[PDB]
Formats: C-alpha cells, sequence, structure tokens
C-alpha cells in the first residue's frame, strides 16, 4: 500500500436529506366585479354580488397561476369566473355580522358564511358616502369538489376567503 492525505480543499464530506415544510400560498385576483348595496343608517348590507376571472388570479408566481387555469384546477376554458350571491346578511352590531351566500366555484354552487367586519362608515370630505369592511370564512375544496386530484395531503382541502372591500357612493 502507501498513504495518502486529503486536500481539503476539493473533499466534500456530504450528505442529503429529504424534509417536507408547510407555507401558506396567498393570493389574490386583479380582474372582478361586484355590486354593493349598504344602509350607512342601520350598518346592513341588502345586496353584494361578486364575480371574479379566474383568469387573473395572482399568487405571485406566473406558472402557477397558469397551472391554476388548467382542467385539473379551476378549467377556466370551460369556467371562466367564480361568484358569490348574498341570501342574507344577519347583523349582529354596527361592526360585526354574519353573512350567508351562495358561492359557485368551476360551476359547482354552495352556500356559505362569512363574517362581515365593519372598519369603517363615513361620510367623505365631497360629501359623497364610503365604507370600509372586511368578509372572511373557511371554505373545503372538497365541497366544491374542486382541484380533487391533488391530495388532501399535499394541499389543505381548507381555503380562507379574506375579502377587504373600500368602497364609494355610486353616479
Ligand atoms: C369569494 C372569493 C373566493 C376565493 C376562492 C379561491 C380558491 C383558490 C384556490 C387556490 C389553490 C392554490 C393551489 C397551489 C398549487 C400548489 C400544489
Ligand atoms: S379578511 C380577514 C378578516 C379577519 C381576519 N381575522 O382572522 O382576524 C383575517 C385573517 O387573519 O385571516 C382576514
Amino acid at each position: 500500500m502507501k498513504e495518502y492525505t486529503l486536500d481539503k480543499a476539493h473533499t466534500d464530506v456530504g450528505f442529503k436529506i429529504k424534509h417536507l415544510q408547510i407555507s401558506n400560498v396567498k393570493g389574490n385576483f386583479k380582474d372582478y366585479s361586484a355590486v354593493i348595496d349598504f344602509d350607512p343608517a342601520s350598518a346592513e348590507f341588502k345586496k353584494l354580488d361578486v364575480t371574479i376571472k379566474i383568469a387573473s388570479v395572482n399568487t405571485e408566481n406566473q406558472t402557477r397561476d397558469n397551472h391554476l387555469q388548467q382542467d385539473d384546477f379551476f378549467k377556466a376554458k370551460k369556467y371562466p369566473d367564480m361568484t358569490f350571491t348574498m341570501k342574507k346578511y344577519e347583523k349582529i352590531d354596527n361592526e360585526k355580522g354574519k353573512m350567508t351566500g351562495t358561492l359557485t366555484i368551476a360551476g359547482v354552487s354552495k352556500d356559505i358564511v362569512l363574517d362581515a367586519e365593519i372598519g369603517g362608515v363615513a361620510k367623505g370630505k365631497d360629501g359623497k358616502e364610503k365604507i370600509g369592511f372586511s368578509l372572511n370564512g373557511k371554505i373545503k375544496r372538497s365541497d366544491f369538489k374542486f382541484a380533487t386530484s391533488t391530495s388532501t395531503i399535499t394541499l389543505s382541502d381548507d381555503i380562507n376567503l379574506c375579502i377587504e372591500v373600500e368602497a364609494n357612493e355610486k353616479e
């Protein structure tokens, strides 16, 4: 035999080990429209109808937003928009209320509850009305048979909705 000394500069004592990491995908939509009827005298919603263009999804990652349109997610080609229709607003007080409505994702429709929190009601310096409020709630992918081929392990069955609205009076 013969004896050797490592060249530390070109020797790597290495290892690879696989692990999992949980993180939240956060995202919104750039293109949507709403009709909003509200009574600042009573802090009640009368009509809230939202149409969201699935195409305009944004999770800050252009190749994912694209994949979201595919058959195994939104199927934007066949179901280009998702919609929410308020059916009933049960006021708790002037800050809080339970909102019930029909959400439709990829042509499947289900009634959901959102918690309305009114952040602010004002008459502007200009004399015209404004409001700020938030709707939030958890929906289940499984309830809408949404992205069914993706396991509830890889991607949570729960989606948390968070709608923040600033809005002004019309015409
Ligand atoms: S839009 C929205 C309203 C309220 C809350 N909240 O839990 O206080 C959230 C949230 O943090 O998910 C979002």
